[PDB]
């Protein structure tokens, strides 16, 4: 198991425009498009995002290639930051991939958000860490998705994957 193949399983592959849990427009493996309601908007940040007109769809090869876009942007978002760089520097690799997949759903400012949860998680203190990320609306929002990250925190282990 890698950061791909967590995101891949938590986000899915559409290869038409859909909407997200939050009704915003996406396209691939979670790349939001627009959280404007104007489909028209989406398509076009569609076609500027690929590179030609596409109507709305795209093939595998055009999701896999945003898609190894936004990992690589958020990896380097967490280095950009400074609450979150030392948090991310301070985790062994599985509870990394963990971070990593926090702030690619929710983005860099959303995750730096979760003040006391990123001190606990620096001061390895796994349960409690885990209790306080569920106080969220991310955890109430989308469950079942924040528990398979939570475990990961408490654990340290791909278990919630397999
Ligand atoms: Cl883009
Ligand atoms: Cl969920």
């Amino acid at each position: 198991m890698n950061i791909f193949e967590m995101l891949r399983i938590d986000e899915g592959l559409r290869l038409k425009i859909y909407k997200d849990t939050e009704g915003y427009y996406t396209i691939g493996i979670g790349h939001l498009l627009t959280k404007s309601p104007s489909l028209n908007a989406a398509k076009s940040e569609l076609d500027k995002a690929i590179g030609r007109n596409t109507n709305g769809v795209i093939t595998k090869d055009e999701a896999e290639k945003l898609f190894n876009q936004d990992v690589d942007a958020a990896v380097r978002g967490i280095l950009r930051n400074s609450k979150l760089k030392p948090v991310y520097d301070s985790l062994d690799a599985v509870r990394r991939a963990a971070l990593i997949n926090m702030v690619f759903q929710m983005g860099e400012t959303g995750v730096a958000g979760f003040t006391n949860s990123l001190r606990m998680l620096q001061q390895k203190r796994w349960d409690e860490a885990a209790v306080n990320l569920a106080k969220s609306r991310w955890y109430n929002q989308t469950p079942n998705r924040a528990k398979r990250v939570i475990t990961t925190f408490r654990t340290g282990t791909w278990d919630a994957y397999k």
